[PDB]
């Protein structure tokens, strides 16, 4: 049972993660067949946070490589590809300074270029990849390729996919296969894998992520209330203003320190939420919001990250269902009408996200409902998960299959013509 590895550095805007794929050496080909073998967390920012050091931003990594050392057989070192991909927290740095920008990749390069494995360089992705990378992860690892059936009698219509939505720290992606015609090239997926066309939409929200929304709700919260309707009663802290304004995502927003104090209001928070959302001009069809593109929500969907993060606090920590969007919406009012207080009187240990919660439930919240206009009939269809068949749910599994050419475009002699 001989096993081949490879390696993918998520350099997100809020962490890197490494994780080590493996699989069978003459199965490679089939679907669902590459698996996770395991995976490492860097301490610390992610390698955008680098940007005035870019040293340490090759050094953040060693910790991991010096894992991945003892996790790939040695004699498999040499023939191991190995590849970086960053995000959105890259993205806004290369708006600020493609220099600063070059330095950090080159900093990570040279680092990873001292390693024995094959080093097949660091780049930054395209949204359009990283939600594209993440739908081809979902589906794969869920064996959604496999054409369902046998001679004489195929299922049809053919096996659905699953959507794919992210809440990263920086950006968020919406990516789904779809029926309707495309009215933006820029959101408009063709793929040929086993033999299949599939047409997908994709689009990424640069400064949808959750760190990035929490900044601009505190830009807003500053500027509209001087206080904070989002945080609990009873919560207040020291904010550093240079700090919120120095975000791309920040500056068409705008005393070195103010202090800013919790409200539990969840109406206020609901309203200062609101405004993230421009739905007042669309010039195609229909759009999601900020004038994008976007045809109906369609099928089933998995939302992981930050969705998954969030949910998960809503059920296990609060107590409280999220089965419908009327379930979710009721959640987030508790959640944010709760003080201070209460809240931590839920949660014995670390406190780390404690008061952000509330906003990003609301977020979450208005995101799915008003953003990308699922109602109940469509919101039933999506599951918040971050794990399928023991393999973590992101774009780094299909960034890889597809750099290492793992999925076919047809099946070997086009299976003789018997899937036409
Ligand atoms: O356990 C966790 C880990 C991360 N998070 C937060 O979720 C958000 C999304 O995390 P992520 O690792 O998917 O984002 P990312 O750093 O890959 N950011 P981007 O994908 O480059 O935009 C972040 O704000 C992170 O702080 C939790 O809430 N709980
Ligand atoms: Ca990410």
């Amino acid at each position: 049972p001989a096993l081949k590895y490879g390696i993918v550095l998520d350099a997100g805007s809020s962490h890197t993660s490494m994780f080590v794929y493996k699989w069978p050496a003459d199965k490679e080909n089939d679907t669902g067949i590459v698996g996770q073998h395991s995976s490492c967390d860097v301490q610390g920012g992610g390698i955008s946070s680098y940007a005035n050091d870019p040293s340490k931003a090759g050094q953040s990594l060693v910790r991991c490589l010096e894992q991945a050392l003892r996790d790939v057989p040695r004699d498999r070192h040499a023939s191991t590809p190995l590849y970086l991909g960053a995000t959105a927290g890259m993205r806004l740095l290369n708006l600020t300074s493609p220099e600063a920008t070059a330095r950090v990749l080159e900093a990570v390069t040279q680092t990873l270029t001292q390693y024995p494995f094959d080093f097949r360089g660091a780049r930054i992705l395209s949204g359009q990849d990283e939600g594209v990378f993440g739908w081809v992860t979902a589906n794969y690892l869920l064996e959604n390729f496999i054409k369902y059936g046998w001679v004489g009698r195929w299922i049809r219509p053919r096996k659905g996919t699953l959507g794919a939505m992210d809440l990263g720290g920086a950006s968020t992606q919406i990516t789904f296969e779809t029926t309707s015609p495309s009215e933006d090239p820029g959101n408009e997926v063709h793929l040929r894998l086993y033999g299949q066309h599939y047409r997908v939409y994709t689009h990424s929200f640069l400064c949808y992520g959750r760190d990035q929304i929490l900044l601009r709700l505190l830009a807003s919260a500053l500027q509209i209330h001087r206080f904070h309707p989002c945080w609990p009663k009873g919560y207040s802290t020291q904010v550093l203003l240079q700090e919120v304004y120095q975000s791309p995502c920040t500056m068409g927003q705008r005393s070195a320190i103010v202090s800013l104090s919790g409200t539990s209001n969840a109406t206020l928070c609901r309203d200062l939420v609101s405004r993230l959302f421009n739905i007042s001009s669309c010039p195609f069809s229909q759009c999601s919001f900020n004038g994008v593109f976007q045809p109906p929500v369609a099928g089933n969907f998995i939302a992981f990250s930050a969705f998954y993060y969030t949910v998960d606090f809503l059920t296990t920590v609060m107590g409280l269902p999220v089965g419908t969007l009327k379930q979710l919406e009721e959640a987030t009012e508790i959640t944010c009408n709760q003080t201070w207080t209460e809240l931590q009187a839920r949660v014995p240990g670390q406190k780390t996200r404690l008061a952000d919660y509330c906003a990003v439930a609301m977020f979450i919240h208005q995101l799915l409902s008003r953003g990308y206009h699922f109602d109940e009939r469509s919101f039933r269809e999506v599951v918040f998960q971050k794990k399928a068949a023991d393999t973590a749910v992101g774009w780094a599994l299909g960034y890889m299959l597809n750099l290492t050419n793992l999925i076919p475009a047809d099946l070997p002699g086009l299976r003789k013509g018997t899937h036409f």
